[PDB]
C-alpha cells in the first residue's frame, strides 16, 4: 500500500496550482474538511518521495490523474476508497465538495522505477489533485 502520485501531478494552493514534485515542507495547500466540507488553507509538515514500477491511470471529468493502486480517493455518500478498487461511472468529489465522475480506469507496468511524491498536512488530512481538483487523503 504505497500512497503517492507521479511527477507533474497538479495540487491546489491559495495562489493557484503547484506540481507535487515542487511542494515543500512549510508550503500551503487547500484542504477540504471531509467532516463538514469546510474549505481551508493548511501548511505541509513533511514531503515524502518513493519509487515504483506499478502505476494506475484514472480519468476524472476529462483530467488524467496517474497514481498508486492503493491511493485513497473520496466517494460521494460513502467516504474514502483505494484508487485501484474504483469503477467507471462512480461518484468522486472536488475541492468545493461537488460531484465528479470516473471516465476511465487503466493500469500498466513501467519499464523503469518511476519517482512518486506524497505529503502530510498540519491539522486537516485531505488535499486536492489535478486540474479538476479531486479530493484525496493523507
Amino acid at each position: 500500500s504505497m500512497k503517492a502520485f507521479v511527477a507533474g501531478t497538479m495540487i491546489l494552493t491559495a495562489t493557484g496550482l503547484v506540481a507535487i514534485e515542487n511542494i515543500k515542507a512549510g508550503d500551503k495547500v487547500i484542504a477540504t474538511n471531509p467532516e463538514t466540507f469546510e474549505v481551508a488553507e493548511k501548511t505541509v509538515l513533511e514531503t515524502y518521495v518513493r519509487e515504483t514500477t506499478e502505476l494506475l491511470h484514472l480519468t476524472i471529468g476529462g483530467e488524467v490523474i496517474k497514481t498508486t493502486f492503493d491511493h485513497p480517493f473520496y466517494v460521494k455518500d460513502v467516504g474514502f476508497v483505494e484508487a485501484g478498487k474504483l469503477q467507471v461511472g462512480d461518484k468522486l468529489l472536488d475541492s468545493r465538495g461537488n460531484v465528479l465522475v470516473v471516465e476511465e480506469k487503466k493500469l500498466e507496468i513501467a519499464d523503469k522505477p518511476v519517482k512518486v511524491y506524497n505529503f502530510k498536512v498540519d491539522d486537516f488530512h485531505t488535499y486536492h489533485v489535478g486540474d479538476n481538483e479531486v479530493l484525496v487523503h493523507n
